[PDB]
C-alpha cells in the first residue's frame, strides 16, 4: 500500500530501512521485528510474520531476494541486512561540502541546471545525514551566484525577512536573471 | 491508498499540507493532528498515531525524512513543517502577473508551445494563491495574441458566449491557426 | 483505489465527473452528492462526507484545490464544478470532422504515423460527444488513403465481411504497404 | 487494485475481456455478469452490480466511455463489448508467420535490436491466439540467424539439452557475437 | 496490492515464482498451492482458488495468459510454468563472470558509465544465482579501474577499513576522478 519505497540495491540503506519499519509499523506488523518471541505462537503472529516478510520481499531488489530466499523470519533478514549496511557511511560529508562551497555559477549555464545541481547536492547531504537548515541553505545558493545579482540580494535581505525560503528566493532569482539576460 | 500527493521536497507546502490533512481525514486520522490529547491513551489512538505518522513519512521526501527521525508524533512533525513554511510565501504573484501580461506569440513559436507556456504561467499563480476565473484566462490568452485571430475573437465573442472555455477558445484556436499557417 | 482517473485542470470534465460519480458509487458514497440532505447526520454521513470530499480533492490537480479550500462539502464542489464546466462543450465536432475528412496519407509519411493521427482525430471525436461505429470509423480510414491499397481494399471488403475491425484492418494495411514500399 | 489491465481502446478484447472477468471473480462480483437475475434484488446484488460498472468503467478508455453512459448494467456492457469485439480476429497469423520466418539478421543491426523484433513478433503471434512452444521459439530464432553463430548452435544443441530456454540462447548468443563483432 | 513484481515474460521465472508465492503467503492463499486438496471444498476454499487464480493472471503476461485460459486452478498454472521453466538456467554465469573480469575503464568512458556496467553485470550475476559480497564487488570494482586511482585505493584500503561498500567506495571514486579530470 505505501509505493514510495525505492527497492534496496545497496544504497542509502538507512532510509529504506526508516521507511520499512514505518510502513511495518502502520500495519501492526513491527512486534515481529522489535518485540520479543511469544513462548507459544499464535495464528496472529503467524499472519504477522507472513505480512512482513512479504512485505521485506516486495521491497528488496531483484539482486538482494538472496537475503530472503532461505527460510528465515523477517527479523533475520533485517538482522543480515543491518550488519552488512547499519554503520556504513553513505557518501562524504567533507568532500560533498566542499564541493558545495566551491560551485559558482558560470556564463554559459543557465540559472535552471546550476539550481538543478545545487538541489542535488544539497539532497545528498541531507541523505547523508547532514542537518542543513533553510537559511544554510539560502547562504549557500546566494554565495554561488555571482556579483550581477546583488541588487535582488540586497531586496530580499532587506524586504522579505520574514518570509524567505528556497523556492521563494529561487523565484525571484528567475526573475531578475530575466532581466540579466536581456540586459546583454 | 492516495498515491496523487507529491512528496514534500520544500516546495509548495500548503498545497501538501492540504492533501495531507485530506487524507489523514479519510483514514479517520485527522483526529490526532487535530483533536486534544486524551487523558488516558487506548489502543485506536496508538494506532491512529502510528498511522498518520507512517502517512506523513510516506509522503516526505528523502531530504525531508530527518523532520521525523525523531520520536516525535505526527502533530509535532506538521507543527515544525509549519513552524518552517507555514505562512512563507510560494513566489512573487506580482512578477508572475507582469510576464503574463508581457507575453506575446512570435511567429517562431507555435501556438501548442505558446499554450504550454501560458498554462504554466497561469497554473503557477493559481498555486501561489491567486484566484483567476475562466474569463479572465480567456482575457489573458486572447490578449496575448497577434491581430492575426481576430476573425476568430469576434466569432467567439459573437456566437460562442454561453459556452466559452479555456478548452474551446484553445481548440478553436488552433483549429484557425492551421488556416494562418496555410494563408502565408 | 482508481488511479485511472486523470486529475481535472479544466479539460474534458464530463469524462471526470463521470468517473468520480463512477468511484463514488463504487465506495457506497454517492448517496452524499445524490441523496438528500437527512434530517440528523450521523457518523456514516460524516464518514462518507469525508471521504467524498477526500476522493474529489485527490482526483483535483493543484490548480483547481481552491475549489475544494473552503470549508464546503463535496455536493458543493461538484456543484461550483458544474456550474463553471457543466454544460460547455469540450471542441468543435464540425472542424474536427472537416478535418478528419481531409485527412490523406503522404508520400514522405508512414502509415504508423498516419494511424497515430487517426486515432487522435477519432478519440477527440469520441471524447467530445460524437458517436462512431466501427464501420463507420474504418470507412474513414479507408478514405483517407492512396489508390495503392485497392487490392487490399477489394480483399478486405470482399472475404473477411463477417470480421472487421480497425485493429485488423489496421495489420492488413501494414502488411501490404510493406509490400507497396518493396515495390517502388 | 488490479492495475495491470490496459484499458480498452478497440484492440486485444479478448485479453482485456480475460482480464476483466478474472477481476471480477476475485471480488466476488463476477456472478452479476455470469450468474442469473435474482427474482429479488437485494442490497448485496445491488452493491456488486455499482461494483462491476465501476470496475468496468474504470477499465475502459475515454474514447470507449460511451459504452456505460446509459443506465445499464456491466452485463450489458460486456454484451455490447462482445456483439461488438467478440469472434473478430485480432491479426493475421499467416502473414505474422510469413514474416516472422522470413526474418533475417542484417549486418547493420545487432542482435539486441534483432531480438527485440522477434520478441514484439512472437508476442504479436502469441496475442492473436496463436499457440508457441518454447522449443518453437528456440527453433525460430535460431533460423533467423547467419551462418556465424554455427559454433554455438552445435554446442547448445550438444551441451545444453536439458537446460535451454529462449533467454539462455539468447544470453549465449550475445556472449558469442561479441567475441564475432572482436573477429572482424 | 504488490505492483512490484514485473509480470512473467519467460525471463527470470525463479524470481517471479517467488515474488508470487510471497504474494500470495502474505494474503493467505498459498496454502491453495502448498497445502493438500480438503475432501469437501468450501467457500472458503473456492475464494482463496478465485484469489491466487487471479493473481497468478494479473502478473502473468499477455503471451502468457495462454497458461490460464484453461478451466484449471493456480496449482496447475504453476505446475505448467514449473515444467518449462523451473530448473532451467537464466544464463551463463561462468561468461559473465569472464566478462566482468576482462571489465577495464577507458579514457574516453567516465566513471558513470562504467559504474552503470559494472552494477548491470553484478545484478545478473546475482539473479542468475551467484552469490557475492560487498567485499567481493568492492574487489572486482577495484581491479576494473586503471592506475590513477592508486591513491584514494591506498586511502579507502587503510582509513575506511570499517566502514567500506560500495557506495561510499564509488562516491570516492567519483569524488577524485574530478580531481583527476583536473589534472590533464
Amino acid at each position: 500500500a505505501k509505493r514510495n519505497i525505492k527497492p534496496f540495491d545497496g544504497e542509502k540503506y538507512a532510509i529504506w530501512k526508516f521507511r520499512i519499519r514505518a510502513l511495518l509499523a502502520e500495519q501492526d506488523v513491527l512486534k515481529v521485528v522489535d518485540g520479543l518471541m511469544p513462548n507459544e505462537v499464535d495464528d496472529s503472529w503467524k499472519k504477522a510474520e507472513r505480512c512482513a516478510k512479504s512485505t521485506i520481499i516486495e521491497y528488496l531488489s531483484d539482486s538482494f531476494l538472496n537475503f530472503a530466499t532461505s527460510d528465515i523470519t523477517a527479523r533475520q533478514i533485517l538482522e543480515n541486512l543491518d550488519a552488512v549496511y547499519e554503520r556504513k557511511s553513505l557518501a562524504s560529508q567533507l568532500a560533498l561540502r566542499k564541493r558545495l562551497l566551491s560551485l559558482k555559477l558560470s556564463s554559459e549555464m543557465s540559472l535552471l541546471s546550476h539550481f538543478h545541481i545545487f538541489d542535488e547536492l544539497i539532497s545528498e547531504l541531507l541523505a547523508a545525514g547532514a542537518k542543513i537548515e533553510e537559511m544554510d541553505k539560502i547562504s549557500h545558493l546566494l554565495i554561488t551566484l555571482p556579483s550581477c545579482y546583488d541588487g535582488i540580494i540586497t531586496a530580499i535581505e532587506t524586504l522579505s525577512e520574514e518570509n524567505l525560503t528556497l523556492a521563494f528566493v529561487k523565484n525571484r532569482l528567475l526573475d531578475q536573471e530575466i532581466k540579466i539576460k536581456n540586459d546583454h
